[PDB]
């Protein structure tokens, strides 16, 4: 479409995965409201879609997402604030049922970072990094910057990047658990797209099941987690992507899934 | 004893460990329902012997446990399964109040990483390989694959291997969390006796507290798990192990436990 | 003023840094009464001191705390425990708004484990180690020994500390999560206060409000975590520090915080 | 507007109420995606008017609502269900700002009563009936029949209604803590337009508020709740209206509040 | 049967309801090690048998249960009680898929009101008592008596009954919230059994369920609950008994369940 | 000693009742700074005394506590209140581990309301009325209003007297679930004293465990909640005083606790 903010796509054999692309060289793909709604609007189509399995969002070489438009947030009071809930529209992604991996080449600061950790897989280029630096502007990580941060590299590492706002290295993120893989920062989109299209070559109820029950982790404890996991176990029984599965694994073939 | 899928024997100077090696190379222990009630008598009669402080739960050089039997669930239908309750002995295993160590040699796919992760303690081979490959027949983990997983590994990486089934390495386990210890494929076992003879040489009753205070962080919030913590700790007062340990480490000499 | 077991002073440029060393050397700064009403009134001096924003926490070079002192405990029974209401005081550090920084050096064992996990932040020196030796005297952590590290290395190796024991190093922390810089045995302290210069340099409210977030993550679940962030996001806008950094960076000058 | 299926108006002097009155007499206002679709526009068309400070949900004088349209969920499949989110539109009540007070009159059974217990405030007819008979036509409540009612009037009369289907009169209804005034059948309407006047005579940000810390006692445990409730009681005091307030008292005179 | 302190019968028409009765009344009802494995044996009868839709727990005319056995447990020590772990064996009530009614004769007293509110319905007599003695012979409830009243009666009421011991009538638990419905003492099991067999009469694979659900409301926080309650309601689609209900209905005709 | 605001003294035979009776009839016992510094300085008091086993908390015949003096907090902004951690110093009455009861005459209006809801046992007389009328002030409840109300009587309750400031009767208090018991005005002191002396009456340690756990009934899940419960059950077995009641039991006699 005709999109000023963002570049979405259809990338991957088959056009199975859907690329989009921050494209905002001159603020640093800085994420203001114009381009939250961009990007809403493009995972709403690829979710829409039933061709793509799963999405993959990325920025440019130097800088993924700077974060919030502190130009624009910097005459907002408290009163706007509390009556317009300015972030409510950036929790669109932890809505988006199909898997959605972040391509995290060069600056990943503040919202951008968050932003990466609203996904559910990170890849990191060899040059990325990721820092907190509300700090240095008198605010705190107000999407997620702190739950999720603290969730994934812990207590200590994560109370260092929010009260100095230091960086770390692509390096860090993976020895800490926030990213999973570090890839060259010219094969970086190449490898996110093949991972999407690994996942997306599975049967997509099944796979929004396990995120479901993955995401559950974060919200219930060990025991109802478990409980809820089983139940969704259970439930995949009723699928035919399940006994198509199970009958190519004990026949020797590949499986193939109708989504179903 | 007349087990024909595993082979349990008490091992350690001084018979103080309980050694439980699943012996089905034929289908890479495969967790069927017979093999899991053999587990589950094996750990009744390691926990109810006045000698064995630790059990350890290991398998093949090949394959520690490739998971539920697909051959036995494949015509199961939902109604089967939720009359059945199926999978409710695979948590009889979080059940042993004595600690279990896991020793996965090989391949541990699915079912079996859960088994490893429904244990206290994991010592994973140089050559072992770690997977929740579900996801490629249909299905979702259903044994805390997804939250056992997800809270050590991080969401990143937990997410990666539920959605792809990619094996990662015993170095990759260990620097995410889920495994403590990279020993030799040849003294893995050997290892894994010694700490569970060093944890058995240890008072009963304060070994079983420290678990449960341990199995507490995953159930409740950080102030009531403090607590309760606490509590705990009071409690531990009342058994005449803390007293005789805290007097011969005042008297500079060894405490001779009662496990009372 | 006159301290019989620790020293507080005011250390970094502009006297922003406060500096509490243990000194206890004959007993490894071992954690009595009276070390810990000492350490709770210099934490309550430095908290209501309008220059320091941060707080650094350190031992000597061969041990920053060895835990409790067990020589009190030895005789202490069960209904003292409980009408006493023992280790009470240890929690004090959990009430200081302002953030401190853990610089342990040597050994840090039981208690004083505890004591670094109760900080925000924790730097380890090259030759530090961390242990629970408490499951070797007959007893079990009280001052979450048993929640904060297994939140923050996980379930393996928490498990595999508080049964055995056994020590890990700094390098086996800081790849575990549980510390987060490690420095020489030389300049850790003087990192440290850096460090403390750099956090106190910013907002002291907005920092007192960031580190309530990041502890937030550890009492929440994720959504209602994430709705307490937007909460205390929002609320910032009523401090005159937000303004101040967000035109500084507009106007592309430096931020002149006035804790408002 | 041209709705169809339901009437929407202003109501209560200088229109600060509105009033959405469920107009299906042939269906006994049955909730269809129709009338939810017609509901949530009219939700939102009042949700953002700076006059309407209250909103209030009513039905029929026989009927509130019947629940779900089971014609046309009769020939869904669980892929279906799944797939589409079936009642995943219903939720919209919980995140309406503005306060809402259920009018119940006559039948409440199934969705009816779970849209009832979405609001704030229910007030309910003297003849008015309460039920989940979803288990007689084979389901159980998906909306929050068994999460709401059971917190409300305890696990006893929760699992007889949702296991017999048997219905409760407004005087049990009350009795249990369900509804929180019965008024008769011919001025039930008038009373709640009276209590959505007595609400919205208030400052609409403190009044979202006020609702929002209310309605974090079922999210988070008592002492984060709490925690959470000073906060936004600190909050407050940002908001001019919290002065304005204070002085007319402190003066012994009204208080004209502007939503800021 | 051969048991000697209880009577388990098969009663309503069609003999669906199960019935078990307390016959000890040479003490009260005092819940024995041997009283508890009986009833644990009924109830594992009951749950297999497919013609048991619901079961019905009462005891004596002059009292339902008086709880443990002060004299079994007069010489038992804190090692003892943590090593057999005593009482476990109480919670096999809170396993049993099947709803289970309490018709509560006379005092319920200590234990036997645990047992009650154990189960999912209590009907009580016209002359029943609760209370919560334990606090006069120097011990705290240990099978629910804290959880479970607080969660239903309200903090106040709870306190009350916990510390000084004193008695409520069954007006009370039913103004309170711990009984639904009030019967003649001549006529408690009668209507209890009416109750079981209406409970029975529908699918018992959606009673277990919404068994479950309502269950849910004590263990997760309301949004977790209600998406575990939607994700029930999903799943309720792949049964028979659904389709068939909702077919009898829509051709006005009764439905015939065959659970499935 | 010469308290002000309050009169603090030691009722009930044997002295073992605690009487704090608020003394400023002038602002309706308006919570001050001072005020709620004597009444915790008299709570200390009475805790640390061996022979108080109860404390009482009553306000005058016409007015308990009118909640916190606007006076005071009408010139404070939001900065101030956050700084200054505005009302924590309320938070110590639930500190107290004694039993409290609340004795409500007249007006508990706000703070006065919390403060009731912040004890244990709340008796109300026949004229006392309760009622959170922050809202009419453009403030909300900053001490538990919203927390412990909407989980006492219900949350379609909670949400009217927090939205509307009306008052609800002690007959309505106690339906709700918000009282235990409702006695004359000129009689309510002297029920409460003998409530306190029939609690005292037993052995204080049980006594605080039991509230312990009563407690802990709000801060985590039934089945955490129920393991607590009996950890704490066994623990009781560990001191005399059970021992002692159980004999007595036992042998039909009255028991002489020793308080251990
Ligand atoms: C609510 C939230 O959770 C998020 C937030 O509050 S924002 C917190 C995270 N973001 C930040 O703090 C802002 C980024 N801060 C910086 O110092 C940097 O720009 C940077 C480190 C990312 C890169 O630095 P750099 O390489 O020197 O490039 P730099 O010249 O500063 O930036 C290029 C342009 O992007 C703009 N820009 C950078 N970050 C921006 C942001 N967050 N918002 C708006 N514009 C931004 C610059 O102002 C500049 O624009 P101009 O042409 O008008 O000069
Ligand atoms: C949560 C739950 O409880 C549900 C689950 O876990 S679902 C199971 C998830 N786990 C798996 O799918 C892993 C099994 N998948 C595999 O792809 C492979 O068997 C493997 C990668 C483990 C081994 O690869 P391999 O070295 O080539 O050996 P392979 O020839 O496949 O297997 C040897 C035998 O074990 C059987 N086997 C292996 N895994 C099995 C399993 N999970 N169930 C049943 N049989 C299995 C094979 O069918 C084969 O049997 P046959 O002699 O009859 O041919
Ligand atoms: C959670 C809680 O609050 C409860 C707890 O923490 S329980 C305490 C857990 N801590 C421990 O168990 C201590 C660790 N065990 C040890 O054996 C050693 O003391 C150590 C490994 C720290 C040092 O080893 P070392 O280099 O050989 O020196 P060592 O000779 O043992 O100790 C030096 C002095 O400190 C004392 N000391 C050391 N740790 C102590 C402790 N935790 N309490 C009291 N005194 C201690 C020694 O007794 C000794 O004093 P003396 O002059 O009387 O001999
Ligand atoms: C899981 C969820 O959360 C979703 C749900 O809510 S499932 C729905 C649970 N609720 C119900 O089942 C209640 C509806 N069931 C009934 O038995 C009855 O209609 C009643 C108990 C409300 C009493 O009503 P009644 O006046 O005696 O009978 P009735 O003649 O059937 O009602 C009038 C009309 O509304 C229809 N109707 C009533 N309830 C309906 C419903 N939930 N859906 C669709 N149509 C309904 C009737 O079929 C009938 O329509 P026709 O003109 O085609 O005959
Ligand atoms: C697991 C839990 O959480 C529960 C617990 O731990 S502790 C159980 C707490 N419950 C109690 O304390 C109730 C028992 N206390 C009593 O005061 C009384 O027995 C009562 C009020 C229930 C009955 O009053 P009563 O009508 O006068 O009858 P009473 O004469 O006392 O009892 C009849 C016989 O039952 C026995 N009995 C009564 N309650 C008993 C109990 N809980 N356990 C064992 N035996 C009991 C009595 O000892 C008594 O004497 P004999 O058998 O030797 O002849
Ligand atoms: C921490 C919290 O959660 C609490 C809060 O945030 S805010 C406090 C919430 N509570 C209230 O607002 C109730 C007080 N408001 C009132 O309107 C009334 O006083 C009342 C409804 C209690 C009825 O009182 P009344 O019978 O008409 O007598 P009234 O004349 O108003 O009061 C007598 C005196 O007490 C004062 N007073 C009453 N309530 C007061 C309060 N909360 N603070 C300070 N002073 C108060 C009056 O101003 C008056 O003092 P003066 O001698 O200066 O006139
Ligand atoms: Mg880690
Ligand atoms: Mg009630």
């Amino acid at each position: 479409a005709n999109f000023e903010y963002i570049i979405a796509e259809k990338r991957g054999k088959n056009n199975t995965v859907g690329l989009i692309q921050l494209n905002r060289p001159k603020a640093l793909n800085a994420l203001c409201d114009g381009l939250i709604d961009e990007l809403n609007q493009a995972l709403k189509t690829f979710e829409e879609d039933p061709a793509v399995g799963a999405i993959v969002l990325t920025g440019g070489d130097k800088a993924f997402a700077a974060g919030a438009d502190i130009k624009e947030m910097q005459n907002l009071s408290f009163q706007d604030c509390y009556s317009s809930k300015f972030l409510k529209h950036w929790d669109h992604l932890t809505q988006v049922k199909k898997p959605v991996i972040a391509a995290v080449n060069g600056y990943a600061f503040g919202g951008g970072c968050e932003l990466a950790m609203m996904c559910d897989i990170i890849y990191a280029g060899e040059k990325a990094q990721f820092a907190q630096p509300e700090i240095l502007i008198g605010t705190i990580p107000g999407a997620g910057g702190t739950q999720r941060l603290t969730r994934a590299v812990g207590k200590s590492l994560a109370m260092e990047m929010v009260l100095t706002g230091d960086r770390i290295s692509a390096q860090d993120a993976k020895q800490a658990g926030l990213v999973s893989k570090i890839c060259p920062v010219e094969t970086l989109v190449e490898e996110a797209i093949q991972c999407a299209e690994k996942i997306a070559s599975n049967s997509k109820i099944v796979v929004a099941m396990a995120k479901e029950s993955v995401n559950a982790a974060f919200e219930m404890t060990l025991t109802e987690g478990s409980k809820l996991e089983k139940k969704l176990f259970y439930s995949t029984f009723a699928t035919d992507d399940r006994k198509e599965g199970m009958t190519a694994f004990v026949e020797k073939r590949k499986a193939n899934f109708k989504d179903q």
